[PDB]
């Protein structure tokens, strides 16, 4: 509406993640990515198809890394780039993303909303904002 301030939006997925933002009734993109999970890529004792399934323990390191990415994305020097935070992910990941031990101490204090995504990033990402455009 008026006097709007920027709010983060976090789309988190295991084999790639999109980090967006919500400002007023408009939407912005900060970064988009694809990240390669475990070391073996079908060249080893571990089966290639099964390898990605095997990782899920590794998802946690990946999530922290994603969380580590959010701080650089949402914090600078001593700056904060968000007026508040919105978390979005599959299988209720965001809900899981809170968890202060992995997530940042600083973001956790910016915890505003958690929503699912229709799918991955962009389209889910656009929908979540429309659905939560007026609460921000």
């Amino acid at each position: 509406l008026s006097d709007d301030s920027k709010f983060g939006f976090i789309v988190i997925d295991g084999s790639g993640a999109l980090f967006g933002t919500l400002q007023g009734n408009t939407r912005e993109v900060l970064h988009k990515f694809t990240v390669d999970l475990p070391k073996k890529h079908g060249r080893g004792g571990q089966s290639a198809l099964r390898f990605a399934r095997l990782r899920m323990e590794k998802r946690h390191n990946y999530v922290r890394k994603v969380a580590e990415t959010a701080v650089q994305l949402f914090i600078s020097g001593d700056k904060v780039n968000v007026a508040g935070l919105v978390l979005a992910g599959s299988a209720d990941f965001k809900t899981e993303l809170s968890q202060s031990d992995m997530f940042d101490q600083r973001l956790q204090s910016k915890v505003l909303k958690l929503v699912d995504i229709s799918y991955g990033g962009e389209n889910g990402f656009n929908q979540a904002i429309e659905l939560s455009t007026e609460v921000l």
